[PDB]
């Protein structure tokens, strides 16, 4: 007969554009990404459904826009200033067991479907064995670790010693995974706790780069650079044991993360990282917090080596491994995403669309209540306080430095109005003026809000 496609979704937590030393990093060392991006297809123009956590990950698993979801914050979301202009919007504290997932999706084609490490889709019964996983390891409401080091105490994952790195033993319980299924058809979320906060690695490696943050001015941070070394080991770990069980041939490997680089968490003197060239990060809605990486093997379809410029969302990964195990798009579905098989096979019939987001909330990393479209090359964010919009030409300013609304005055208004019937064609829940709204004390004093 044939040979039923593997898949494994991995997910870099908070992990940036530029993170990787294949996407511009000097500072940072990933060789083995660097390997899966020379064996696959690495895509520029990658983003995030959501510039925050759960919101994205709930995208992946559902191929629907966190609008659509009615999930729109990382939960449970930053707590309301009590001043401010806006009151946040209400959100789903989980994501809802009446939406299908790809897991379950896959489940009556014969997969075996394991989630493993951060979940952040809300509390018991809203885990993942009640959405189409058979094992859940480490997944919980919690949206980070207590601690990168032992002893644990999560769910299948429990109990190691002070001595052990989270990272590593995630890694050595998703072999486990692989050893076990080595002769099934599989379907693995393996969701790094890396790279969120808090900062923790191995001493002996933060030294390493201590040696190197000298004179560096930009990317200077050598926990985080540690984290993703550790990281990066984790992934070479399972893309070697994929070689080992022979098995390597037939399964699709999607490396990505569910938002853009941390820099500045709420009145932090200090960034994380940066996503120079793109501006802000995690917690806006400039590039800087939505673009991120993506790197798919598909060992025999995909010409290795190969890049795409055209954008993908998370919404795209539930309908392209749909199509890629054989299945027939249900029309009672009504998903967001399309397939992006026809950009892995190089082919054509890609049809050009827009991208949405919709972030009706307070962030903890500068942001503020607003949405965006991107269609084609410019990109147009609202902003939810006073109705302003801004304008860029991603083609010529990636950092979004140069507004053009006020030169393009009527892209803009095609643009905002664009995205005002996508909003109202999923019901986006919108932000209120706040009744207790004081100027004086509106300042909420969160170091990330912009200048860039
Ligand atoms: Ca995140
Ligand atoms: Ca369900």
């Amino acid at each position: 007969p044939p040979d039923k496609l593997n898949f494994i979704i991995i997910l870099i937590d908070d992990y940036g554009w530029t993170d990787s030393t294949c996407y511009g990093s000097t500072f940072y060392e990933t060789p083995n990404i660097d390997r899966l991006a020379r064996e696959g297809m690495r895509f520029t123009n990658a983003y995030a459904a959501c510039p925050v956590c759960s919101p994205t990950r709930a995208s992946i698993l559902t191929g629907k826009y966190p609008a659509h979801l009615h999930l729109t914050d990382w939960i449970p979301g930053r707590k309301q200033w009590p001043t401010s202009k806006l009151l946040g919007a209400p959100f789903y504290q989980e994501l809802p067991l009446w939406e299908t997932t790809i897991a379950e999706r896959l489940k009556p084609l014969g997969y075996t479907t394991a989630a493993m490490g951060k979940w952040h889709l809300g509390h018991e019964p809203y885990y993942p064995e009640r959405q189409g996983f058979d094992i859940n390891v480490a997944g919980t409401f919690r949206g980070h670790p207590e601690s990168y080091f032992g002893p644990f105490d999560l769910p299948n994952f429990r109990g190691w010693t002070k001595n052990d790195y989270l990272t590593d033993r995630l890694t050595d319980k998703a072999l486990q995974f692989l050893e076990e299924n080595r002769q099934r058809p599989f379907f693995l979320y393996l969701a790094h706790f890396a790279v969120h906060t808090p900062l923790q690695a191995k001493a002996e490696m933060i030294a390493k780069y201590e040696r190197k943050a000298r004179g560096r001015k930009l990317q200077k941070n050598p926990t985080y650079a540690a984290m993703i070394e550790s990281m990066d080991q984790g992934v070479g770990r399972v893309m070697s044991k994929l070689e080992d069980l022979k098995i390597a041939d037939h399964t699709v490997i999607i490396f990505t993360s569910d938002n853009g680089g941390l820099m500045y968490e709420g009145s932090r003197r200090e960034p994380v990282t940066s996503n120079r060239p793109l501006r802000a990060g995690k917690g806006h809605l400039y590039e800087g917090g939505v673009r991120v990486p993506l790197i798919i093997r598909w060992p025999g379809v995909v010409k290795p080596g190969t890049t795409c410029d055209v954008p993908a969302c998370s919404v795209d990964f539930f309908p392209t491994i749909e199509e890629m195990a054989g299945l027939r798009h249900d029309p009672k579905l009504a998903l967001d995403g399309v397939s992006l098989t026809p950009l892995l096979r190089r082919k054509g019939g890609f049809k050009p669309r827009a991208l949405y987001w919709h972030y009706p909330h307070y962030s903890n990393q500068g942001g503020v209540p607003g949405g965006a479209i991107r269609e084609g090359n410019l990109k147009l964010i609202e902003f939810y306080e006073d109705s302003h919009v801004e304008l860029y030409d991603l083609s010529e300013d990636i950092g979004e430095r140069h507004n053009l609304a006020k030169e393009m005055p009527d892209k803009a208004a095609e643009l905002q109005a664009k995205l005002k019937a996508w909003r109202a064609s999923v019901r986006a829940t919108m932000p209120t003026v706040n009744p207790n709204y004081d100027p004086a004390r509106a300042d909420q004093g969160l170091t990330g809000a912009d200048p860039a």
